[PDB]
């Protein structure tokens, strides 16, 4: 069941760096680089940052015990996201996409 879950959770993650969903996941791809994009309330507000290559290394790692680990830090990537945005924001929009797809597939997780 656990090595059947991290495949998915990699098969998962692999999709969500494809070029098909680049248009809307590449503000996800690195960490947030609040020196470069000026964001110098970032920090006050985020305690937890996290990102698609913080959780890829993670996975490699191998880090995560199971699916619900994985999924907690991708759904904490997408909430930093609606937290420090206004709700209209380009990059919320963009964040809601990428999380409809991360869903979609989530909830095909193996379950035995
Ligand atoms: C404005 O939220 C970001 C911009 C970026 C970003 C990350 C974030 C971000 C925040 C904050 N909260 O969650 C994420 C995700 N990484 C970037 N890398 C580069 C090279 N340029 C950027 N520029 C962008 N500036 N604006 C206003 C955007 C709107 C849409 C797309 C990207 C830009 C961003």
């Amino acid at each position: 069941k656990v090595s059947e879950q991290l495949k998915c959770c990699s098969g998962i993650l692999k999709e969500m760096f494809a070029k098909k969903h680049a248009a809307y996941a590449w503000p996800f791809y690195k960490p947030v680089d609040v020196e470069a994009l000026g964001l110098h309330d970032y920090c006050d507000i985020i305690k937890h940052p996290m990102d698609m290559s913080t959780i890829k290394s993670k996975l490699e790692a191998r880090e995560y015990r199971d699916a619900q680990e994985f999924g907690a830090d991708v759904r904490l990537m997408f909430s930093n996201c609606y937290k420090y945005n206004p709700p209209d924001h380009e990059v919320v929009a963009m964040a809601r996409k990428l999380q409809d797809v991360f869903e979609m597939r989530f909830a095909k997780m193996p379950d035995e």
